[PDB]
């Protein structure tokens, strides 16, 4: 079921996911 009260929290916890991994892939290539 998708709502679009859940729509933003649905396309939010994507964005999360990115963020993590970007964040998390961060300290491989880390200086």
């Amino acid at each position: 079921m998708i709502t679009i009260s859940t729509m933003l929290q649905f396309g939010l916890f994507l964005i999360a996911l990115i963020g993590l991994v970007i964040k998390l892939i961060e300290l491989s290539n880390k200086k």
